[PDB]
């Protein structure tokens, strides 16, 4: 079976799309090479469903069967709950995409009665209707990168009306919260918070004789989900104990809307047929991680493996085990991708065993060492900046939905490129427009939050510990990684952001308050005379509480 078909009608925009970073001021004092800068629009979309078209190879073996047994035996202790219409509601994003049915999510949010009423028929109709396909709307998203040494096509979104969005959170918001972790234990990655990850990562490695680990990147994910996958997934849902009227949700939804369906365009024109996974449906994140889980763990059997433990974020997969040797390690891994493709879930590169943490990358990062006041060694999870400055410099140039930056403040703090440019750059903007107060939007694990830029200290040393704030001698790899970036992108060095660091730092201090605390903690590097820093009482009495409980990519979460 293909992962879609398709008409001939285009993938097509409901607006104007820019693709150029705007010649401005204040990104140009971040990054002056604007022209390598850009965004995806709907014109690169046919080149994209060219790479997600294709026919699946699927055969499932003993320890496929097996393994799902024991996923399946854990799901069967869990309970969930049907939500109610009031708390699906509130979940609902601000400005998620508003209904066909003439309301919004503002209309969702304030109970509304013809939102309540629309939603109340589509619950209805998952109830009693079984089979007929829900319809989905697909859109090329529009993401920003620094070009290559040429461009990356948009990447497709296929989601459901936002009556059918509020009943999957009513019949699956606690499935897909709870039930990830209950199946995976520890192999669950949405459970960390980034010092908690690192932890995981470093014990692990340590934890072995003699660890080899490797990442494994499934090309295209998404469109190598197959049917049988998706009702696999159902089968491992149905273990929980539901409310009846959940049970059938789940069921109609599983057949109506996960497993396949129409695609149409902006235009309301008919586009293809989708028999893959959905990226903009509740059970994305959660689906995608338990096939990912179900296909690696058989995998590793298959493969002969000793010793596996598994990091999984959908499908963003890390091995680590024991080495059996060098040769043997290499014919291991060729056939665990075996298995993998058979699976149906081919690798894009092919894995490459890895002798040292470092050089094991998961969602796009990697363990580095810094050390803190005392002289302490500090693991911390940092990445490639360029794709961070790149959308930094566009989201300073123009207003937008979610702020990529802080998202990457919060949870690459420890770093130092989040403290010495993104830190700087933008205290030094909400300074100036006396906006440090006003709460903005950021997604962390899929789900979106309202922060604001004042409470940061506080956010940071819960998620990451008071060395966040102290960290200094980086790898020099590290270093020069971050170095020759600023470089490429025409970002001043490393220098020139100490110095506009201590004029930030000076405004804030004067300010008092929460800005002084900002002041005191986030730019304590950027003066050799440090300040002694204590735990921050607020810290403690933050309510992290959904957090880091689960993934929600494509899910439409609001928290
Ligand atoms: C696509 C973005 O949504 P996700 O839930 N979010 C992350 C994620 C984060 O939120 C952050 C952030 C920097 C983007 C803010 N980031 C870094 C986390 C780390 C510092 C602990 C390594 C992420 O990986 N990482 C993700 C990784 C894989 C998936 N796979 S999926 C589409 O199948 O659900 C999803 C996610």
């Amino acid at each position: 079976s293909m992962s879609y078909t398709w008409t001939g009608a285009l993938i097509t925009p409901c607006a104007a799309e820019e693709s150029k970073l705007p010649i401005n001021p204040l990104s140009n004092s971040l990054l002056r090479h604007h022209n390598m800068v850009y965004a995806t629009t709907s014109r690169s979309a046919s080149l994209r469903q060219k790479k997600v078209t294709f026919d699946r190879l699927q055969v499932l073996d003993d320890h496929y069967r097996d393994v799902l047994k024991e996923m399946k035996a854990k799901a069967s202790t869990v309970k969930a709950k049907l939500l109610s219409i009031e708390e699906a509601c509130k979940l609902t994003p601000p400005h998620s995409a508003k209904s066909k049915f003439g309301y919004g999510a503002k209309d969702v949010r304030n109970l509304s009665s013809r939102a309540v009423n629309h939603i109340r028929s589509v619950w209805e109709d998952l109830l009693e209707d079984t089979e007929t396909p829900i319809d989905t709307t697909i859109m090329a998203k529009s993401e920003v990168f620094c070009v290559q040494p040429g461009r990356k096509p948009a990447r497709l979104i296929v989601f459901p009306d936002l009556g059918v969005r509020v009943c999957e959170k009513m019949a699956l918001y606690d499935v897909v919260s709870t039930l990830p972790q209950a199946v995976m234990g520890s192999s669950y990655g949405f459970q960390y918070s980034p010092k908690q990850r690192v932890e995981f990562l470093v014990n692990t490695w340590k934890s072995k004789k003699c660890p080899m680990g490797f990442s494994y990147d499934t090309r295209c994910f998404d469109s190598t989900v197959t049917e049988s996958d998706i009702r696999v997934e159902e089968s491992i849902y149905q273990c929980c104990d539901l409310a009846p009227e959940a049970r059938q949700a789940i069921r109609s939804l599983t057949e109506r809307l996960y497993i396949g369906g129409p695609l149409t365009n902006s235009k309301g024109q008919n586009c293809g047929y989708r028999r893959c996974r959905a990226s903009g449906v509740l059970t994305t994140s959660c689906g995608n991680t338990l096939t990912c889980y179900l296909k690696a763990t058989a995998a590793c059997r298959a493969a002969k493996l000793q010793d596996c433990t598994m990091l999984v974020y959908g499908d963003d997969l890390v091995v680590i085990c024991e080495s059996a040797g060098t040769q043997e390690d290499a014919a291991a891994l060729r056939a665990f991708t075996e298995a993998m493709t058979r699976y149906s879930a081919p690798p894009g590169d092919p894995p490459q065993p890895e002798y040292d943490l470092e050089l094991i990358t998961s969602c796009s990062s990697n363990v580095s060492v810094a050390h803190d006041a005392s002289g302490k060694r500090v693991y911390y999870l940092t990445r490639d900046p360029t794709t961070p400055l790149a959308r930094a410099a566009w989201e300073t140039a123009r207003h937008t939905p979610i702020n990529s930056w802080l998202g990457n403040i919060i949870m690459y703090a420890p770093t130092l490129w989040a403290r010495m440019i993104l830190m700087t750059h933008f205290f030094s903007i909400l300074l100036a427009q006396e906006q440090l107060e006003k709460a903005l939007d950021c997604q962390i694990y899929g789900a979106c939050y309202s922060i604001e830029p004042l409470d940061l200290p506080q956010i940071i040393e819960r998620l990451h510990g008071l060395s966040a704030f102290t960290l200094h001698s980086y790898s020099p790899g590290e270093i020069n990684r971050v170095a020759s970036c600023l470089r490429k992108l025409g970002v001043p060095p490393l220098r020139t952001w100490r110095h506009r660091a201590r004029s930030v730092r000076a405004k804030l201090l004067s300010q008092g308050g929460r800005a002084a605390t900002c002041g005191r903690y986030l730019f304590n590097w950027a003066v050799r005379t440090k300040l002694k820093l204590t735990p921050i009482p607020a810290a403690s009495q933050l309510d992290l509480s959904g957090w880091f409980v689960a993934g929600y990519s494509g899910g439409d979460i609001y928290h």
